[PDB]
């Protein structure tokens, strides 16, 4: 494990903040599974955000972060452990996919559906 290799810009991740896990130290985002979506409606200005991140602990346990509500706003926050790492991955994807009606995988070719959730990479 050593001397340069693969060029690229390696990412870096941050734990969400509204998750308690942050605090905690070692709770990193498991691989670049991170990815926000947006929903808008021509109603009474509503929009709605949804988060989806994977995280690992140092138990050999994966815990899906799942936050949603009104854009702007913290809004809700739900936390799901699991302690099989496919497990988590089928509802991150399944979630993500069921949202945006695409793959994961073919994010090269992700369709905007109106009305559905969009693909987006936030602002630093």
């Amino acid at each position: 494990g050593s001397s340069g290799s693969s060029g690229a810009e390696k990412r870096i991740i941050r734990v969400d903040p509204t998750c308690p896990l942050s605090s905690n130290p070692g709770t990193q985002v498991y691989e670049d599974y991170n990815c926000t979506l947006n929903q808008t409606n021509i109603e009474n200005n509503n929009n709605k955000f949804y988060i989806i991140q994977l995280l690992q602990d140092s138990n050999r346990f994966f815990t899906c972060w799942n936050r949603w509500g009104r854009v702007g706003e913290v809004g809700q926050s739900k936390i799901n452990h699991f302690t099989r790492l496919e497990d988590a991955k089928k509802d991150f994807e399944k979630k993500f996919r069921e949202k945006t009606k695409n793959n994961w995988a073919e994010r090269d070719h992700f369709v905007s559906h109106p009305g559905k959730y969009t693909l987006i990479e936030v602002q630093a």
